[PDB]
């Protein structure tokens, strides 16, 4: 007693969208830093029957039965984890149930110094994520500085985390919890420094790696996992994974702190896992570990690198000069225009890429740089030499969006006006298009 | 650069288990009262390539571009959600984004009382569930009890919501919030009654309609939309959706609820949105409001009838002496067995159901009951003459669990040891596996 009629059938209007979509992507030049193309393979896992189940608990431990295969999946994927991250069972244990990074982080925060604790991170304008404890002066928007007591820690004006200015603050401050890896870093975390630090002030040291996840796999970036306390990481991104988290603790330093961690997850935060997530995990996590994957994520940083070389060969300046890994933010104030009306030129172009901001930048209004990344154009096949032609159509692009505001002006809404018919735009679109378009695509 | 190769090839070990669990669940007597099974269109929705873009925001209102086909999907599940919940654009908004019914009430709740803010909710050995403000003697076991400051009332010794115990304890203790709409109640609820003890106290209505849902959309069951401020839905369970789950807030009834609500999910809780869950809950609710629909949630309806019947028929107790819904609470203290006894009986015979407390129950623990539903059995085609056939399997499940408990004694551990080489349930179990497989199975 059910609709058995395939998508196309029983909902054409939404296969269309979805068809809309999926051409979109693939015809599109992908910077987003923080996006990636998942595999065939975790998009059946994505879409497997084992989600029908129920399985409050942990393995083992399940409030219910007939979750024998369902354990050996999350069994499973806590092995595939802890060792695509070269640590041991016996010094380190991990959750895979978090839904997403934003909520690891509330549930592993929580675990850690509880309901009106103290936490250290670096501010959302200076690069910190939301749930490192942002707010803004009128109102805490982050749940992360209303369910606990935060203060955030800027970078420097060459945009480097200011470690002098996190010993200033935290000595002041004696957080639980100190926060560090970032949404929009384009250099690499000294977590030694960092371990100094809370060591200094009896603080736990929280790296995110969400951004970097695959750099610190790969043993490319520095390891976290030999100075902190908690790590986590979202599963997709340069993971490459379906949209999930990872909580890693560490037994060794903090006995007793396995059980915080699994019982802030569930049952204070969530109810049963999304066990379809869970088998994707385990199903990227595998690839993760094989040395295909570990060409890939060296593929990414040549490709970064040979980003940056290209856009400062062609007087484009980034925030630090260049990058240590898969992103690169485009400091913008040479050219009088905004990273807000640059999102704009390139989205009409299609290119992906996103307004950040720059150390310059007082508010979050405004920004005066974009960050790039390089996942998802190596993922669909780009090599070194293809790097060039991006950073031309990123050139030409901010060449454009200077002609438009001496044409229209500084006003964003009169700014907008001017993009739609323009033959320059036009062009390079569907020069975009043919190159995009034609490219490998999962 | 990625590896194409389909489930089975890239990952062999993984696709055999996931495999195994489809063979389960498709070999199996299904009575977990909150579980279904998902049809093959919600499926592919779920791994569909959408799940690729970054979508933080709201539609029209994104942070990010590349957002037009994701603000039509959106768009069109918001649209879907609040007519299959037969209420109007300009009385009734809902948010779809929430990942999870527990994010959901968390959510939710935030949005109307913040931090600190008083919260009454159903006990969870009464039935309410852990999002409701659930706490122990010792533990705030969900941060519903720790964010909050939560208070719980219960049922009479009948089973039925106290009423005037809930009057009373909203008097003493002025909550802002009291939740109604359960995990484990067998009878409809009257919501009438709790927006006039919310009106002496001026609290909010809150109606948890996760377990009921599709009730309220046929117009089966009383309707919440008339008298609550806020209803939240999962989209899984009864509806048959994917894992996710709604927030219908009442605009007239609240100005400015809307960006409460808007805000608390994003940016307060959540990252981006999950865009595959989105599309996979529009494809539903698109088959909710189908007359199809209405026919399955009577026959779900008809189907929790007649087992209730046959169950009274051979002399077992149920709560509340019947069910106005999908499911039943069976009273097992005549038998002197536990609910937990009887759900590894159950477990060794490929029959799916759980522990419940009963009234009488002081505990948690070694609960007397046990819950059923009909949702899954009746998806699968189960009709009203094949309710028998599931009664005679409990009566008999209950009458080895009560030859083996004598034989074995009264001791959790001690029980358990009966069940494997016991030729009663082997040929239960046969007889049980002969009937599941076969019958239909999305
Ligand atoms: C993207 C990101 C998150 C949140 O991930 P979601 O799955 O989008 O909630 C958290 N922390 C960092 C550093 C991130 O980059
Ligand atoms: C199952 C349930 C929930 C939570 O649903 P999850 O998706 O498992 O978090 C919330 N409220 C009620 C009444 C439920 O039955």
């Amino acid at each position: 007693m059910f609709n058995n009629e395939p998508l196309e059938q029983i909902d054409k209007e939404l296969h269309d969208i979805l068809a809309d979509e999926e051409k979109r992507q693939r015809e599109t030049i992908n910077l987003i830093a923080s996006e990636n193309l998942t595999n065939g393979a975790v998009r059946e896992c994505l879409g497997n029957r084992v989600s029908n189940k129920y399985s409050e608990g942990y393995p083992k431990k399940r409030y219910y039965g007939g979750n024998d295969f369902i354990d050996k999946i999350e069994e499973l994927c806590q092995k595939r984890a802890l060792e695509a991250f070269n640590v041991s069972d016996e010094e380190w244990g991990v959750n895979v149930q978090p839904l997403s990074g934003s909520a690891a982080n509330v549930q592993a925060l929580y675990a850690l110094v509880g309901v009106k604790g103290k936490i250290m991170g670096m501010h959302l304008c200076s690069g910190g994520h939301l749930t490192h404890g942002f707010f803004d002066e009128k109102k805490k928007v982050s749940i992360t500085s209303d369910m606990f007591e935060s203060k955030l820690y800027k970078c420097n004006s060459q945009g480097y985390v200011d470690l002098d200015a996190v010993r200033e603050m935290a000595l002041s401050f004696k957080p639980k919890v100190i926060i560090c890896g970032y949404t929009s870093y384009p250099r690499d975390i000294d977590y030694q420094q960092f371990r100094q630090i809370c060591d200094e002030v009896n603080a736990y040291l929280f790296a995110d790696i969400s951004h970097i996840s695959s750099f610190v796999a790969c043993n490319i970036l520095n390891n976290p996992f030999l100075h902190a306390d908690v790590v986590t990481t979202t599963t997709h991104k340069i993971l490459r994974g379906p949209r999930s988290a990872l909580i890693f603790f560490n037994k060794k330093r903090n006995p007793g702190i396995e059980q915080k961690i699994n019982s802030a997850v569930f049952p204070s935060f969530q109810g049963g896992p999304h066990n379809n997530k869970i088998a994707a995990v385990a199903c990227q996590l595998k690839e993760v570990h094989s040395p295909a994957f570990k060409e890939y994520t060296q593929q990414v940083l040549l490709n970064s690198k040979a980003l940056a070389k290209a856009l400062i060969s062609k007087q484009i300046d980034l925030v630090t000069n260049g990058t240590d890994n898969h992103l690169i933010v485009v400091d913008l104030r040479k050219f009088s225009i905004t990273g807000s009306k640059l999102q704009e030129t390139c989205n009409a172009i299609n290119v992906s890429l996103n307004k950040n901001t720059i150390p310059s930048d007082v508010d979050c209004v405004s920004p005066s740089g974009v960050r790039i990344g390089t996942p998802a154009m190596t993922t669909r096949g780009a090599k070194e030499k293809d790097m060039e032609f991006i950073a031309d159509v990123l050139a030409r692009a901010i060449k454009i969006t200077v002609d438009l505001q001496e044409q229209y002006g500084k006003k964003l809404v009169d700014f907008k006006k001017g993009l739609p018919g323009n033959a320059q735009l036009q062009q390079l679109k569907q020069e975009v298009v043919t190159w995009a378009g034609a490219l490998p695509f999962p």
